[PDB]
This record gives structure tokens, C-alpha cells and sequence, in this order.
């Protein structure tokens, strides 16, 4: 193990919690703050809260991320995460991005789990269909992606923690879930993914990707409602 963290304490040395307003991304409801995100126990455990919650129309969530502080290239990396319910427009996500200063995309961008799709719900399967994709290129106007979208066997949001792995290498980025391949992305020739990138946790609510853009529609998330997404811990071998 090169790296642990057992979320028995927010690490500032480690992680940044980040504020942004609505709609700053993808078309996303909730505005993030520093309030949303806690660490604190679940049972026995320690864990890393990232907590949803809608007070009328404004929706306040959680996003950290360790650029600057927790960076690494070609290592396996595993978290431990208990998702909620996504149906009608929560978006969890475990992810990471080039620890350098170009602008996104150039910066790189690989997203290990997604959850909460628009074909997801469509499908009848939004508690296991999982997006894993890379987004690249020199600007926004020259973004490239690949995506791989499929339904895993069991619920990832069955109230359990389940454990999404990155293994990465020159050749390959290769996704697994409860340690079942999920996919590999080919990187042997993509000059994106051969620098440090460090680690993204975040809990959107609604955005372009989950289908849901106007708070109307947004029915994961009630007036009224808090809803948490859990890492139990990340580790990086
Ligand atoms: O500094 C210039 C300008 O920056 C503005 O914010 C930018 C920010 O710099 C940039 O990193 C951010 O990029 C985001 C993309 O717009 C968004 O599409 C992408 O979404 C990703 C998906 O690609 C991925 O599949 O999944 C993850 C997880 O679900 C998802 O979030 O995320 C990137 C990274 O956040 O865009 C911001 C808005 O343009 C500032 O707001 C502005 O003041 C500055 O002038
Ligand atoms: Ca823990």
C-alpha cells in the first residue's frame, strides 16, 4: 500500500472540499459546499460523508478532491463506497483528473463509476447500471470521450459498501466492481493518461446526464430530504 485513507478524520493535507453554484457543470441543481461533506461513522465504521439535500428549490451536495495535495501514475487504486438509491436523478461518482494546470479536458479525465444514466432508469436498472469512461483532448472544443455503459450482476445500492477498482498501466485503465472486470480502456496511445492525476468524490443531483435539468422533474431528491453517499476508504497500491 502506497496509500490509505481510512476517513477517520477529514485529512486537509489530503483532500479540498469545493463550493460551486448550481449549474456550474453539466447542467447539474445543486450548488456544493464545505458543509455538505463530514466525516463520521456508519456502525462500526469510519467513513467519508458526502450529504444530498433539498431545502425547496435550492440543493445543496458535496464534492473533495486531492489535486495539489494526493496525486500518483500507474498504480491500482480502490475505494470503498456505499451509494443511495440514485432513481430520479442523483449522479455519485468516483473519479480523477491530470494533476496539472491545463484547462478540461486537456487536463485528462478518467471516471472509474458513474451511476444515476438517463438509459439507466430508462432500463429499469439504475441501481446497477454503471458509466466508466475517459474524456480527453486540447480544449473543450476538441473534447474526446469513451464511455462503457452496462448493468452489473447485484444493486450497488443495496445498502452495503461495494469496492471500485482502477487498475492502470501504460497499456491499459482497467475498471472492476467487487472484483469483476468491467472494462478496459486501450491508453497505449493516448497521451492523456501517462501523467499524475489525483482523486475526485462527488454527489451531483440532476444534470444533462442523469436526463433530469429542471428541478420539477427531480424526484430522488424531495423538498425535505437528505440523502448521503459513503466511502468507507480509498487506497491506492
Ligand atoms: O478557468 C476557466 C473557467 O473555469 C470554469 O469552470 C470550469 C472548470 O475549469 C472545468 O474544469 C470544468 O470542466 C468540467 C466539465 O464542464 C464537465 O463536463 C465535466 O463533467 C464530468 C464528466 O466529464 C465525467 O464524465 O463525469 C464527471 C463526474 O460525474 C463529471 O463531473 O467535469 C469537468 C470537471 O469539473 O468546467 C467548469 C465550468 O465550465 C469556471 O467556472 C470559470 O469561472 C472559469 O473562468
Ligand atoms: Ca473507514
Amino acid at each position: 500500500i502506497l496509500f490509505k485513507d481510512d476517513f477517520n478524520f477529514f485529512d486537509e493535507k489530503v483532500w479540498t472540499k469545493e463550493t460551486h453554484e448550481p449549474g456550474w457543470t453539466n447542467q447539474e441543481l445543486q450548488a456544493y459546499d464545505a458543509a455538505h461533506v463530514s466525516v463520521g461513522k456508519d456502525g462500526d465504521k469510519s467513513v467519508l460523508i458526502l450529504t444530498a439535500e433539498r431545502k425547496g428549490n435550492k440543493i445543496y451536495s458535496g464534492r473533495i478532491n486531492s489535486k495539489g495535495k494526493k496525486s500518483f501514475k500507474y498504480r491500482k487504486i480502490e475505494a470503498s463506497i456505499k451509494l443511495p438509491k440514485t432513481n430520479g436523478g442523483l449522479w455519485p461518482a468516483f473519479w480523477m483528473m491530470g494533476d496539472n494546470d491545463k484547462q478540461w479536458p486537456a487536463c485528462g479525465e478518467i471516471d472509474i463509476m458513474e451511476m444515476g444514466e438517463q438509459s439507466g432508469m430508462a432500463a429499469g436498472d439504475s441501481e446497477k447500471q454503471v458509466n466508466t469512461a475517459i474524456h480527453y483532448g486540447p480544449s473543450a472544443a476538441a473534447h474526446e470521450q469513451q464511455y462503457y455503459k452496462a448493468n452489473v450482476a447485484n444493486s450497488l445500492q443495496d445498502g452495503n459498501y461495494h469496492t471500485y477498482s482502477l487498475d492502470w498501466d501504460e497499456n491499459n485503465l482497467t475498471i472492476s466492481i467487487d472484483n469483476v472486470k468491467f472494462h478496459t480502456f486501450d491508453i497505449s496511445s493516448n497521451t492523456y493518461f501517462h501523467d499524475n492525476f489525483y482523486i475526485l468524490f462527488n454527489l451531483a443531483v440532476g444534470g444533462a446526464f442523469t436526463g433530469i435539468t429542471d428541478i420539477n422533474k427531480l424526484t430522488g431528491l424531495k423538498d425535505g430530504q437528505k440523502v448521503n453517499m459513503y466511502i468507507d476508504w480509498v487506497k491506492i497500491l
